[PDB]
């Protein structure tokens, strides 16, 4: 779960 920040930049767009 600590590596969940590697999807933050798919909210980029948002």
């Amino acid at each position: 779960a600590n590596l969940a920040p590697a999807v933050a930049p798919a909210l980029a767009p948002x």
